[PDB]
């Protein structure tokens, strides 16, 4: 059985400097119903150039599941509370999903 | 590119591995990357939870999404599993050809 | 309206090669940043048998315009004969960060 509804689901990558902040950010977004769930990937290394030098720092990655309709409200909350001056908040589109899960995300969020 | 990347969550390493090997063996995907030690945060009956999970990243073709979804729903211990796919917009040609030659049609 | 930023998954056999690949791409300005996930298991079929090997995953952030050049660099330096270089679309992001990626790449 083919899914018979469209997907309005997005998957947002948000980075954080440590597990403590990743978790407090994820619990806030869930509690305030700005997302349905978050998966936190530990122990990630971040490589980037700053003032001409290559850096290698540790980070934690959040994968946040929500609806396209909530992106802007979620983005504003994250930028309000994030310890970084310029955090990484980037959405990808869920093109296919199991129909029951698409419905669950839509019923769970605001 | 007709390639998709599917995120599937599992409650432990044993089930993550048996799911991944079934999908690979039955040619419903070309490969799976298993990320260990992931934390799942979600609200249940009004309370916020923080539980362990293991994440599968499955690489396959858009044409196989539905067949793979049905197989996963058949064998997954969860009543409502998470089977969500994103589109691969670009890839190296040799890899795209390999995925297409590996999977069932 | 959707953004021009992509996120590229690239697999590598160990942490040393993941890191040298990422530093080369960052230093040569083919990407703005890379996130490296350690300790991944790779499951695949080869000659009829299912294998389970260690791998390391790079998530590379860059612009759609750079995909082909970045791809050619990765295929030049990667130890695998057939690496995995697959892009997904960033449909939107925080504006300051989308601007930063676009200003950081060459
Ligand atoms: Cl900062
Ligand atoms: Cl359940
Ligand atoms: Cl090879």
């Amino acid at each position: 059985t083919e899914t018979k509804i469209e997907s309005n689901i997005i998957l947002i990558y948000i980075s954080a400097p440590n597990q403590d902040e990743a978790t407090s950010i994820a619990k806030t977004l869930v509690d305030e119903e700005l997302c349905a769930c978050v998966s936190i990937i530990p122990s990630v290394r971040s490589i980037y150039k700053f003032k001409g030098q290559v850096h290698d720092e540790n980070e934690v990655m959040l994968l946040v599941k929500t609806t396209s309709q909530l992106f802007t409200t979620l983005k504003e909350k994250v930028t309000e509370i994030h310890s970084y001056e310029l955090p990484e908040i980037i959405a990808t589109k869920v093109v296919y999903g199991n129909e029951n899960y698409i419905n669950w995300v839509n019923q769970t969020v605001r």
